[PDB]
């Protein structure tokens, strides 16, 4: 196949012309995200229900959604919690693979059927399914200076003016409010009520007779009468528009015909629909707007958009009201995407200046320069084809197989040019040989390379996705590097190179060039001679191989396990926690504190700090609290002092001081979506109706005993909340049915007085708005307020509640969780140093086989995860070797000669956990795909070697040790210009301390650091394993 | 899967004018065989529980489990869950002078659960200090709780 | 009963608020009558499943759902694939004369 | 698959039964595949052996 | 027409638009297909050329 494209240099030109093209479209209608869909599909099924406690919202709808959740396909599991906000949330998170589309829409046919079965409040309210799995491509504040506006008006403004035009942009996939349009807002006041004789119901009643719409007809509508010569329809009563009409509404008229309006005993004002949540940005009242990529998206191009949008917006703003972006992670991605590229265009850099050291010939040089992009572009194309995107993982794979590119580049030409500096060929019947020598290994090791890549696209879950990335990416590259070797390289060489005689080797130089050359000539017979004498003693070299490999398997042992490196992205978060029962004032109070401390003591390095009042991550409630820091750029920043983890650490440190909160600074995982995966994820079921007491006190005594294991668990802790005082009312039904008053009347007042009652909607400024009653703020504070309220009897009369009630303080769940239907508390923990997951998941277990009877347990998150896919990983790669001890036997003709080649892998993988190891580096996804990569490229190598000596020994007469010999010697040049080059090309990666050096040394180190081991040791192990192989069997 | 989703999109406009006893009794819309896959019986060997025991047990602990595993279309009980039977007497309601009527309405106003708001709640007025949950009627949870409903 | 400003501004939009992020989406129509009607029309690049865009439609669709006023939810809001033209029309006539 | 998810779901329930309470299975056309499939197996192995 | 008073195509004109567009970039990728297919084929660049 090759004599076929020396022979026709234009077809294979036209074929490279045809994979540039299509790689150049690709790359411009290819997606680019930071990570692709890697967390398995989920579905969040959210519903209000205001003024409700955690259980009143569990009874009621909770229970009822999970129990209608059935016949949905391809369900992992279902978890959800009800908290004291009167929020539930259901996550039901399905297998991967799923159709996030058909999932989301059952779950949404499920609820529809369920929703007759709900609250009313609830149904008004609305039950909202989305997709959870996906994270916010930005977050875009809007801030007001002057003063004028508040929250409620600045969120109002962006609901109307702002949100629209930012979801028509393109590629704005989904965008979320923080925060909630203006609504009436009726503050009652108890005491007019009761001067007037009326109640709650009352207001409730009037507001939603005198606010409504009326269907009306038609004037001349059909049947018509005969004549008829006018059709027009009738408008009725429409739904107010201002607070003065709300303002009019009338209650009652007195006898003297006085009008008791609704002002009179209310407070009209537009507000907000939910004052839970308060938002800050520097200390200035905000609001916020979260955008989602959609499918198929440049995030670039769409962060592009949606800024160029907002800078549209912005001429036409009330004045005093700016744009600012608290969370913007795109400047990191389009860092890191930049970045990979100038990686790749040094390593095609460093590769012509090494072809132009070793061989010193410009035309030479300039094949691997045009075979390389051409391999990149159709690996891209490829990419395309499968549906896959740019992003990180895809661009790290084409870092890590352009040393196998350059490897294959290198290996033609390099081989063409010794053949005509040896031989004395002319370029196209040296070109002819060369190929005749080569293609045989060419071919086998695509075959070794596919074996070794493709098992990882076979892994489950999360771990299988992200390993699925790689695998394509390399597997592609690998495969257009061979066939690019075997059409396009061979015709360069035949076209481009031109003649070189049968003795030169460039001795006959005259300055460094020649210097060169005459040293490599010393080096070269000086390495022959040494492994000459190598080949007598091998039983040394065999035992030293022996202790390779168990330095290997201490080495393998003792390294540390991860699953990404945390990035300096510029921004981190820091949660506040309020002991419980706290206020929204306490929390303020903290975060300002903290926002003072970001803003004064870390000046330099932070610009924003949002803090979001109200809500906290597991947790929503006054007593929690999060602020989203953001820092200044890298380069404004420059140290390993200003980096998120230094600043994180000492912001930890500093908050450690606060009294009557906890304060936590952390750094954002490396994939959001899938959150943390430091330790361990527990649900302790409720498996026997036992109660949420019972299951404390079984939480309880499991927590202890994990704490009497210090050396094999830590941080062991409840993830969710404990139980809080609650003011019970008990209101006498007797009593109430004495003093004719009405259970339905007393508990409607009751709840709409202290948690609201939303009423009906309005149309403001031609949008449809809700409306709200509840009692103004004053008076429904202290438990002493309850007697400031009265209910009009049957009577007339109006009666208090401590007449037909009693109250005391009871305790109460402020969030309760269920997993998969039943009620369950979520255990959060890791193993301690030097013990792997796996072991600490197992002691969980057997700390939770001894709990009381009804208790049960399960895993979830990324336990889940990493229960699936446990065992693949020994399974897959035993099958790996398997297909490579057939392929290499497919190649030699031998089924002893493949020992040699296999023999190699300690010799990389030495020297990548030594790398690891000295710079502190983790067993982490970027760490093993390139301890793939190196051992790929190891047994290119080695197989290279075997196959040369092997020929040398059939095809000519020469002996095991001349043939071994002589194989070596040619063999070493382009074993080392590989090295040089790759090592050289990542160097970067490993000494970059900018923003993505946590991949890059990930990526790096170890690809270093096995490359350097791999060639020091093979040159020299690789003779020494085909040599006493070729003994034993023969 | 479409043709589910075909099929309960035309269904749901025909569900706000079923009678409401049918929405709350629950319609279903499945996708499954006519014949049952298996059948997973559930006995005591202790003699212990009747089948209304053993029913509820099956309807309360294991059926809404296995309703939700992937590739299983229906679940058909062999019985029934339990609920609060209220057998009425109508010489006694007649006495009293009360009708289903009456009791069906103490059901509902006695056995209720209500959002009662909160203390301290949002908007709060400066200074506050306490913000708890007010609980007010729960459930009724045991046939002596119904039994005393006036 | 509805006048076509006021269903337009209380259905209308609502709906088309939250269908700008459904995929292979060409473009979007809508008219809003007097009768109190709302005709929202996706169209799609060619080539995309119907069965597809129509479960997206759905999806975006519910999200608005509860914000539509009490009545339009009585009536129900439908989700279907249409076409613009007729492929046939078939009268029916009475020859005798005996049917209005 | 969906009879060996079931068991599986039916095992993780057993240890939370009631004193006395036991799964029987009344009705399965399972063991009736697993045996055909398996004889036709042994079919084909006596085949390659004759 | 007065500022603010776009315009836009749908339905038929839509797609006669769009055709119309497409149609010179169709023409040129045509066209430099039939090129490199007649320069694989007969092994020169002048052929295909003329
Ligand atoms: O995951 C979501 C977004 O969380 C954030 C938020 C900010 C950043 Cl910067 C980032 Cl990165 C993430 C969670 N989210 C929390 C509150 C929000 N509801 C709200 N209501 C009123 C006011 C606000 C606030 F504070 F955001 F303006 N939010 C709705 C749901």
């Amino acid at each position: 196949m090759p004599n076929f494209f020396i022979d026709r240099p234009i077809f294979a030109w036209v074929i490279a012309i045809i994979i540039m093209l299509a790689g150049g479209l690709a790359i411009l209608k290819l997606p680019v995200a930071q990570y692709p869909t890697i967390a398995p599909p989920a579905v969040t099924i959210s519903a209000s229900y205001p003024g409700a406690d955690a259980k009143t919202v569990q009874d009621t709808v909770t229970q009822v959604i999970e129990q209608n959740m059935n016949g949905i396909d391809n369900l992992m599991y279902m978890s959800s919690n009800s908290d004291s906000t009167g929020t539930v949330q259901i996550t039901l998170t399905f297998e991967s693979g799923t159709d996030a589309d058909i999932a989301q829409v059952q779950v949404q046919n499920k609820l529809q059927l369920a929703m007759p079965l709900l609250p009313q409040e609830v149904q008004q309210q609305g039950v909202s399914v989305e997709k959870s799995s996906s994270s916010f491509l930005m977050v875009v504040g809007v801030i007001n200076t002057d003063g004028t506006m508040t929250q409620e008006d600045i969120s109002d403004y962006v609901a109307a003016n702002m949100k629209d035009a930012i979801s028509r942009t393109s590629g704005v996939g989904d965008v979320q409010l923080f925060g909630s349009q203006y609504a009436m807002r009726i503050w009652m006041n108890p005491n007019e009520l009761n001067k007037f004789q009326l109640t709650p119901v009352d207001v409730i009643t009037a507001i939603k007779a005198q606010n409504a719409q009326v269907a009306a007809g038609q004037l001349g509508g059909t049947p018509p009468v005969k004549g008829q010569q006018l059709n027009a329809s009738i408008i009725a009563q429409t739904r107010l528009t201002s607070t003065e009409e709300f303002g009019k509404i009338l209650l009652k008229v007195n006898q003297d015909g006085s009008r008791v309006l609704l002002r009179d005993v209310a407070k009209i004002e537009l507000g907000g629909e939910n004052y839970d949540i308060i938002a800050e940005f520097n200390g200035q009242p905000a609001s916020g707007l979260g955008i989602k990529l959609a499918t198929g998206a440049n995030a670039l191009d769409t962060a592009a958009a949606i800024r160029a949008e907002l800078a549209k917006m912005e001429p036409f703003f009330p004045s005093g009201l700016k744009i600012v972006y608290p969370y913007d992670t795109t400047p990191f991605v389009k860092i890191s995407i930049h970045e990979v590229v100038k990686t790749l265009v040094e390593a095609i850099i460093l590769v012509f200046l090494v072809m132009y050291l070793f061989l010193q010939n410009f035309r030479a040089t300039l094949i691997p320069t045009i075979a390389v992009p051409v391999v990149l572009l159709g690996t891209f194309a490829v990419l395309a084809a499968f549906g896959f995107s740019i992003n990180t993982l895809t661009m790290f794979g084409m870092v890590l197989a352009i040393g196998l590119l350059v490897d294959d580049a290198i290996v033609v030409v390099e081989n063409v040019e010794r053949v005509m500096a040896e031989e004395g060929l002319p370029p196209k019947e040296a070109t002819r040989k060369s190929m005749g020598q080569i293609q045989g290994a060419l071919v086998g090791i695509a075959m070794v390379l596919s074996a070794v890549f493709v098992p990882m696209a076979f892994f489950g879950g999360s771990t299988g996705a992200i390993y699925r990335q790689f695998s394509i990416t390399i597997v592609s590259a690998m495969a257009l590097s061979v066939l690019v070797a075997l059409i396009l390289t061979p015709a360069l060489c035949a076209t481009m190179l031109k003649p070189i005689a049968k003795g030169d080797h460039g001795e006959g130089k005259k300055g460094f060039f020649g210097w060169f050359n005459r040293m490599f000539e010393k080096s070269t017979h000086h390495y022959t001679d040494s492994v000459g004498g190598i080949l007598r003693s091998t039983g040394r070299y065999l035992v030293l191989y022996l202790i390779i490999v168990v330095g290997m398997a201490y080495l393998f042992v003792r390294l540390p396990s991860s699953f990404l490196p945390d990035e300096d992205q510029g921004v981190f978060m820091t949660m506040v926690q309020l002991p419980a029962g706290a206020t929204q004032e306490r929390t303020q109070k903290v975060l300002n504190e903290v926002t003072h401390y970001y803003l004064t003591k870390e000046k330099n390095n932070v610009e924003s700090v949002f803090a979001v009042n109200g809500f906290g991550f597991a947790g929503r409630g006054q007593n929690t609290g999060i602020a989203f820091v953001s820092l200044k750029d890298w380069a404004d920043r420059p140290g390993e002092e200003n980096k998120v983890e230094a600043i994180t650490m000492r912001a930890t440190r500093a908050f450690s001081q606060i009294k009557d909160a906890m304060v936590f600074a952390f750094n954002l995982p490396a994939i959001v979506e899938l959150g943390t995966a430091t330790g361990f994820d527990f649900e302790l079921i409720d498996q026997a109706g036992l109660g949420h007491e019972k299951l404390t006190q079984a939480r309880n005594q499991l927590l202890a005993e994990a704490a009497k294991h210090p050396d094999m668990l830590t941080s062991v802790r409840p993830n969710g909340l404990e139980d809080t005082p609650q003011f019970k009312i008990d209101i006498d039904q007797e009593k109430a049915q004495a003093l004719g008053v009405s259970i339905n009347d007393i508990n409607t007042t009751l709840g709409a007085a202290w948690g609201g009652s939303y009423v009906n909607d309005f149309i403001d400024r031609g949008r449809v708005k809700k409306v709200y009653v509840m009692s103004e703020a004053k008076y429904r504070m202290l438990p002493d307020d309850i007697g400031d309220w009265y209910v009009r009897a049957a009577d007339g009369q109006m009666v208090p509640f401590s007449a037909f009630s009693s109250s005391r303080w009871e305790y109460g769940s402020p969030r309760l969780e269920r997993y998969n239907g039943l009620p369950s508390m979520e255990i959060l923990g890791q193993a301690a140093p030097g013990k792997s997951t796996g072991e600490a998941m197992e002691l969980m277990e057997q700390l939770a086989s001894k709990l009381p009877t009804g208790v049960g347990y399960d895993w979830t998150g990324m336990s889940y995860q990493e229960r699936l896919s446990g065992n693949q990983a020994p399974s897959l790669y035993a099958i790996s070797l398997i297909v490579v001890f057939l392929c290499l036997a497919a190649l030699y003709e031998s089924w002893s000669i493949p020992f040699s080649v296999m023999l190699v892998v300690p010799l990389g993988v030495i020297g990548a956990l030594l790398a690891a190891t000295f710079r502190g580096l983790t067993n982490d996804v970027y760490f093993q795909v390139g301890l793939l990569t190196t051992i790929g490229l190891s047994a290119k190598n080695a197989i290279l070697i075997v196959e040369f000596a092997k020929d040398l020994m059939d095809k000519e007469g020469k002996g095991l040790i001349e043939a071994t010999l002589d194989a070596v010697r040619m063999r070493l040049r382009p074993i080392l210009m590989t090295s040089l080059a790759f090592i050289l090309g990542v160097m970067p990666l490993v000494i970059s301390t900018g923003a993505g050096s946590g991949a890059q040394n990930a990526v790096g180190t170890g690809v270093m650091g096995g490359m350097v081991t791999a060639t020091v040791l093979a040159i020299f192990f690789v003779p020494v394993f085909f040599v006493v192989v070729r003994r034993r069997f023969s």
